[PDB]
């Protein structure tokens, strides 16, 4: 089926500004990996964000609600930092406009475009994730799927895990 | 306390996604399995077996290799089996797998790589993260997880010229 | 003849760490270069210090100065961040007790760890240069060689250029 | 205002240092040029021409090839030059080099790669960046620049089995 895939930001995006002397959220990490997977099928990418989410206000998850809803496609990726990817899924799981649709959250812990990262792997999971999950909206982190009404970040353990 | 389940193994066979560089043989060789040096870095929620079956280019696989690789996935008592492979005649191995009754309860993923993990610009890691979710999330039987898409070995066969799996018609 | 790397920290280093949701100054990148560098030679590498440059004090440059004077030998690489290594070069040449030595400052503008940096071809080019030079003090950067004397930063270049 | 020169030209003629995997072949060739790789991110205040001479293993160079590089290197105006080249032959195109005398005002430096650039664990970044400061800061001469030393190409030979130029004592 068609995936549409929505950047929102996160710490899988962070790129380093030298104006900085730091990272910044940079361009969407997902088209970087899409770009040598050699795909088969039909996917699209679309910016929506470039926000730390610690960043995001209520208003924000609202419009990502919106957003996600301009697709027709039923088999949705949002790529989006860790730290309120749970507020974030746990709003979307609320709307009922989005009941028939497949969406799922990623992102990374490590940034793609630093060494060591997690990125590439939770794309493609990510991505399988999306087109073969019953619908809903899920959580695809750590090489597994997460109900986000039943999860939580664990910020000393560097994961998520059940509450 | 919760305790994170491990419920996918992996078989490595070889194939392009495991090849490196040699000195001694001014080329590539089948080298160390490239799937463990991305598991490495997943920051995975369990843990995942990985053994090794064989180091070949698919293209040298027998079909006394093939036979050696269903034993030893129908030995797993695990449900959920990832086998990276070449891609040349990973078809020939997957529709070999399917027509033995002991895997008949497991979900069985073949994947691979076009590009060695270990050169620039590779679809290894992508690979390896659809093809454990598609073991994960697929139900039993025998696929093959290339290009983002789910191929059933009966009805694909590879075409080398372009590098991809296409269906058969 | 006998390199001495002396590692004071900078963008070099910098690394991703969870706890801070950003880069820290980590482990000196230039000994993740020469490990695959297939060296011939003696090389030897010492940490001195874990900072970006910004942070170092006149105490911090007096310590770096005692430090190089530790080594015997006369070809001495320190790679540092480049916000003061003009300011630790320029100190550093008015140390008669260094005046045999040959010593080159460099570093990178984009962390080792993220893509795109220039990391490796700077120490190459460093180590070159530490080795061939004569003695005085240098800064290595941009494949050439500056007088620190006769240098600055442009942080709206992000070059080194002279004054 | 001040204008950056530009006094060093780069040479590419292939090596292990440029391979890359091609599908079609199920293996490496020599392809674009590695060089130019290095030098996109290392923030040059000048600029380098790079110049295309061949794309091959150097087992596969012969005498008309070597005297193709030095008519080529003879006719740069610039007095620094590095050639990028592959190091089982290096020492023979360097020794050609070094008899003729339409390079004696020039510093010339060889250099190249063990590992392709394009695999990982490469020692090509370093030695570009180490080969451009020998380009820049040696003599005129002729010289291999690898390892992180300099080499005479009179008093050096390639020990293939163990991937390293050496001293002939
Ligand atoms: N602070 C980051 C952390 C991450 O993405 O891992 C974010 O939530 O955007
Ligand atoms: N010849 C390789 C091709 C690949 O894996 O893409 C193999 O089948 O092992
Ligand atoms: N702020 C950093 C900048 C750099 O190294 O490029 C430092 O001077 O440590
Ligand atoms: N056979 C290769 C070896 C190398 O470059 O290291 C060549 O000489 O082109
Ligand atoms: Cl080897
Ligand atoms: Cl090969
Ligand atoms: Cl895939
Ligand atoms: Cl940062
Ligand atoms: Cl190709
Ligand atoms: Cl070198």
């Amino acid at each position: 089926s068609p995936l549409r895939i929505f950047t929102a930001g996160g710490t899988i995006d962070k790129d380093y500004r030298l104006e900085e002397n730091g990272l910044v959220v940079g361009d969407p990490f997902v088209a970087e990996v899409l770009k040598t997977a050699r795909l088969a099928g039909a996917v699209s990418i679309v910016a929506l964000s470039r926000k730390d989410s610690l960043d995001f206000t209520e208003a924000d998850r609202e419009a990502i609600g919106r957003a996600v809803g301009q697709a027709v496609e039923d088999h949705i990726l949002l790529t989006h930092g860790t730290d309120t990817m749970v507020e974030t899924a746990r709003y979307l799981g609320g709307l009922p406009e989005l009941a028939g649709k497949t969406v799922v959250l990623s992102g990374a812990m490590v940034p793609g475009r630093v060494g060591g990262s997690d990125a590439a792997f939770n794309i493609g999971f990510a991505c399988a994730a999306a087109l073969m999950l019953a619908p809903g909206v899920y959580i695809a982190m750590h090489g597994k799927v997460f109900d986000p009404a039943k999860t939580r970040k664990n910020r000393g353990l560097g994961r998520f895990e059940p509450i």
